[PDB]
């Protein structure tokens, strides 16, 4: 009986980081408690000052990643402060029943609720807001994130050998539908409510205006690049709650990848590019072998470079000429 | 030799049901005989009364699912009544040769033809009309359905364990390209041929006006919701003859899924959302554990809730608080 | 050490053919040397005379396929002739470090460079141009191709059994973004640079004007249809550097398919339609069992038949009535 299990509290951290956690654990099932507080806020999403009347869990896109182990119970207190203007709820693709929890968590501004479910299936799973009658708007406006449910004995390759990472990063990719006025410029709305009708018109075209990692063009670049070093193994968690994407790490690979994001299935290896179906989260492991600034992107290259679905990984360490060597630098064609 | 095997006649049923059949069978190979009659008709596809100048196998979108076992031969009599305007035929993705049967089943109005092929590969396979030079149009206007070739000893998990279902449901998803006039309203055409030029313009934009399950918005909802109960295992067969989709059961999972639809391959488990490549049929098993109304949808949520790609499953039974419980109902935040 | 391994030179051949190679080999690792020369050129891409200001590796869309074996080193000399307008480079998805090679092969017109990398992972991998700030334009204008890294002991089925092909064909599929003038007709530009701004605005709409195999509508039809015969096994290599596609052989199957294109993973069998993610190359084997003209296409049928993503395979041999038979030819409905 779950009420009699030990309860532990986890403090969530902002993306792209993930809160500390164990992979293989000797611990038995717990009720792991989390709190998230909804925040509606206008956000600048590109270098030209275009804004999004956004909606978020915990003030970020994506929402923070919640990690537990298979057999644990997730107990979330969802808070919708009075400072907000719209109702919300939460649907966990990792949960069973009641439309993922959305039926049991309808919180209007000024309310909160607490939900518990058993995390009985391992994998990366999307959670997102889903108010009846306007699910897409709330999702495309920013309300999604990942629940990672690791197996108790950690991650395994297809032969049962253990796989281990030194660091997890979480990337949420958001297809945005920002309206334009008659002058062809993006509209800037004084209120969330005012953005609704025009935004739904754009959504229905199925053509996003921007596709961003972690909330804006350039979110994971420059000072905010992800970081690693040669010999380090990273897990890259990638969520897309509404639309397909095809992650790729330029100059690297997916050493082991769960593109459908479910760890009881054997991963695939050596992938150049993988595929995250809209409404899911997948995960890739990679162990760096070369230093340099890598790009991690959606390999529809228009969506990456023109619409924003690209970030970087700055990697420290020593260059390996056996893996790759510039035999002759760019020079005049022999005459 | 095929001519010397026992012949048997199966009566097809209208989607979303699937005609009665065995999973594991003791029976040996048979020539299984099916008849289908092409019906061109004007159908109402949304709640505003928009119409499609539709083309169907047997009067429904999708056509009925034909079920046989691996090793059986399928023998179809395709009738094109005199009252239709156009020539038609049939291409079975499950068959080998002559463009899937299409070159051997060219029936003009007033004609019929009979085709036999060996169903030597197990899986769900799309069949669709494919008249030379008119293929996209006949397919997007409704002419597709599923052939399921069950393995003789039934469905297997990756370790070879048997998987069994209590009820199969068949969902066809249709991307529709309905034209609009200068006033921005959907056009209503008196004849099939009248719809052609305008429909082709809309098709070339690759943007569907509507995406529907089983022929219309709301087809699998209300009185026509699918049904199940706690403890029951359903097989959800999903076809999309022209365009990708990404099925998801909200509040549930894909316990075992063949997203590429081919049963000699091992399935994957615990999927939140899977992927049906345009031009294919796939199949998912799920055993319900909670009662309630579930949504089964294409998890591009715009595609689902704005354009029509969603249905419901009403599930009877007892709520299980271990799996999910409302610890605290929505209430005001302590001030 | 790579410097001391034997070096051999391979002469590339024009798609759809692949240069002669072994599958299983007794040879040890080698540094395999290749040369490619970039050709910018205006090309006619459809039957009404529409032109693309194209960029190519070696004069063709796709660039030729490079075949080596796992553990070999690839050593490419990349030549950008004095007569081209733009800088180029190469990113091998099969290589590790320096953005796939891109940072080490920045060749302005009149320059060349030589890159070595270890092909330590088996599979079909995209290579494509990637000059900083112009990646999408160069890829969609035609600068991509496949590296096939064959395992030393050749292709294997899921149980470890060997799989052998008699002939490989390489199909590169290109989503094109050709601009239109105010009159609604496709623009025809005098120079490459003239095409830039307009092309970028089409690209951002995410809607291709054309999607073609090997450079143009009907490139692989008529006199240029691919060829085979009953009993022959072919390997069909399919690359898409920018956008998803869903290949299908009409009247056939993918007997064994690596849709993510990585040969250390077990393939899937009996596929009707497979899925090549944007930014990847995949591979399918089929053994022909019926003669006739097959269509090989992207099974979004609008993309295939309206936009151009279709070709043909003409197959010689003897019809097999057990696989498929016209029991009754089209004839009047009985009365
Ligand atoms: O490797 N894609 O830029
Ligand atoms: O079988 N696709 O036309
Ligand atoms: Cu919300
Ligand atoms: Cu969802
Ligand atoms: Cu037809
Ligand atoms: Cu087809
Ligand atoms: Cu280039
Ligand atoms: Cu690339």
């Amino acid at each position: 009986d779950a009420d009699k299990l030990p309860h532990t509290k986890v403090t969530l951290v902002a993306p792209p980081q993930v809160h500390p956690h164990e992979q293989a654990t000797k611990s038995g099932p717990k009720v792991v408690e989390f709190t998230m507080t909804i925040e509606e806020k206008k956000m600048v999403i590109d270098d030209k000052g275009t804004t999004l009347q956004a909606m978020t869990f915990n003030g970020s896109m994506p929402g923070p990643t919640l990690v537990v182990h298979e057999g644990d119970y997730v107990q979330l207190t969802l808070v919708n402060p009075a400072t907000n203007a719209m109702p919300h709820n939460v649907d966990f693709h990792g949960a069973t029943g009641a439309l993922g929890g959305a039926k049991l968590t309808n919180v209007n501004p000024g309310e909160q609720a607490t939900l518990r479910f058993k995390a009985d299936r391992s994998g990366t799973f999307v959670y997102h807001c889903a108010p009846e009658g306007m699910v897409p708007w709330h999702v495309v406006s920013g309300m999604s994130g990942t629940l990672m449910v690791l197996p108790r004995d950690g991650l395994k390759d297809p032969q049962g050998k253990p796989l281990h990472y030194d660091r997890a990063y979480t990337i949420g990719e958001f297809d945005l539908y920002i309206p334009k006025g008659p002058d062809g410029k993006y509209k800037d709305y004084a209120t969330l409510a005012e953005s609704y009708g025009d935004t739904v018109q754009v959504m229905r075209t199925l053509t996003p205006s921007h596709i961003v990692f972690n909330g804006k063009v350039g979110a994971l670049t420059g000072a905010n690049a992800l970081t690693a070093k040669v010999g380090e193994t990273v897990l890259l968690i990638h969520s897309q709650a509404n639309r397909d994407t095809r992650p790729h790490l330029i100059g690297g690979h997916g050493d082991w990848v769960w593109e459908t994001g479910k760890f009881a299935n054997p991963p695939q290896r050596d992938l150049e590019t993988w595929f995250i179906r809209g409404g899911s989260a997948g995960a890739a492991l990679y162990t760096f072998k070369q230093p340099g600034v890598y790009a991690y992107l959606n390999h529809n290259l228009i969506e990456a470079f023109e619409l924003g679905a690209a970030g970087h990984i700055k990697v420290e360490g020593k260059w390996n000429d056996d893996l790759m060597k510039q035999i002759k630098a760019p020079a005049p064609i022999p005459r």
